[PDB]
């Protein structure tokens, strides 16, 4: 193909030219991504013995990641040929892609994640690129975590050593610095205009996902909204309900909290923190296999705890995890006997347990309120979160209003 022709030239050596430079590698990657016949291109490269050379010669891990994610993402019928060539290419024991943010994924696992993600994105309808909807520039206070800013938790600088020492000694002032920013939830909402609220919601859903696998997508990363819609369809939810849960968490989130969430989880301590958009707890993601619909069993079986924590920092994995767990909680609700949940019935008298089995568009508002309690706290133990239900319900009202807009 025209693309394989160019790639063969770019990776070749000459009288001069004893290396595939970073710029040549970038051109190769762009050619792969711009290609209208990617399977044909891979077939041609393999036939000429150039496929293994391609993987071996694109050296810096950051470029290897882009190359491998792009090829895994674009291939269908030649998927196996690419994977096999990648495997053969690693015989001289390169770092491959296993560095930096991706140090918890072996190189072949990186390929397999990208293949599964691209396939999921295609099948579930979130492959298509979103606009560069604007992120918040905030660096502290409520609504300054990744939901607002698009700054990935895995990209945040190491917490200052002085603070790590204070956090270790459980210093009140420093703990607060890295914890939930909101005390009185209702007081927080009371200080926002309707327009402020719609703005937050739009900021959250309108911007591209902060993803650890951007080149697995055919173009630019999809909007949060698109991924939330895909998850809503997969789990019989709505983007308004998923968005309400996430907007509540993100209002009660800061940049510093994000840094602590991630860094503690992958430290030698392997802390069980809540991570990312939906503040999914690492243990919950493992207990309930929350990536089931984006990653195959072979990939999931091999994931380390720290790999799981890292995936939770990738917005699309987090949105699917959040949504799958919401549907788990709703399904569990539908199996309950309301007579055995007198505190729940007391607090939410219009709760309809059977309705939980269906779509949120047909849920009473009390179902949204009760589920908010039972998302943040243990589900259906008849112990309720004090203020989370009205906090999420207000965000829900906003999404119904935004949906209105
Ligand atoms: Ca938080
Ligand atoms: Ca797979
Ligand atoms: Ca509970
Ligand atoms: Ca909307």
């Amino acid at each position: 193909t025209a693309t394989s022709d160019l790639i063969e030239s770019l990776i070749s050596y000459s009288w001069d030219d004893w290396q595939v430079t970073r710029q040549e590698a970038r051109r190769v990657i762009a050619a792969i991504r711009n290609d209208n016949v990617p399977d044909a291109t891979i077939a041609a490269l393999d036939k000429s013995g150039s496929l293994i050379k391609l993987f071996q010669r694109v050296g810096p891990p950051e470029l290897a990641r882009s190359l491998i994610a792009s090829i895994a993402g674009r291939t269908t019928m030649q998927r196996y040929q690419a994977r096999n060539a990648l495997i053969r290419s690693l015989i001289n024991n390169p770092l491959g892609t296993q560095t930096d943010n991706w140090i918890y994924f072996p190189t072949i696992t990186f390929f397999d994640i990208c293949a599964d993600l691209a396939d999921a994105a295609g099948r579930l309808g979130f492959a298509a690129a979103g606009a560069t909807g604007v992120a918040s520039q905030a660096i502290q206070g409520p609504f300054s975590g990744v939901g607002a800013t698009g700054v990935n938790p895995t990209d945040l600088p190491s917490i200052a050593f002085g603070d790590q020492l204070k956090l270790l000694n459980k210093d009140p002032a420093t703990v607060t610095k890295y914890s939930n920013p909101l005390g009185d939830l209702g007081a927080y909402l009371s200080q926002l205009s309707p327009q402020d609220k719609l703005n937050q919601a739009q900021t959250l859903v309108g911007q591209p996902i902060s993803t650890l696998f951007p080149d697995a997508y055919p173009g630019n990363p999809p909007s949060r909204a698109k991924v939330m819609s895909a998850a809503a369809r997969k789990y019989d939810l709505t983007p308004q309900l998923i968005g309400a849960i996430i907007l509540a968490e993100q209002r009660d989130q800061t940049r510093d909290e994000d840094a602590k969430d991630y860094q503690a989880a992958v430290s030698i301590k392997s802390a069980n923190t809540s991570i990312g958009l939906g503040q999914v707890v690492v243990s919950t993601a493992i207990k309930y296999e929350l990536f089931t619909d984006l990653l195959g069993q072979p990939v999931r079986r091999g994931l380390s705890r720290k790999a799981v924590a890292t995936l939770l920092a990738s917005d699309e994995f987090n949105i699917f995890a959040t949504a799958r767990y919401i549907r788990y909680v709703a399904n569990l609700a539908s199996q309950q006997d309301l007579r055995k949940l007198p505190k729940t019935r007391g607090a939410f008298p219009s709760i309809d347990l059977r309705a939980y089995a269906g779509n949120p568009r047909n849920w009473p508002r009390d179902n949204v309120r009760a589920l908010a309690s039972e998302y943040t706290s243990r589900p259906w133990d008849d112990n309720l979160s004090p203020g989370w239900p009205m906090f999420v319900d207000d965000a829900y009202a906003t999404f119904l209003d935004l949906e209105h807009h």
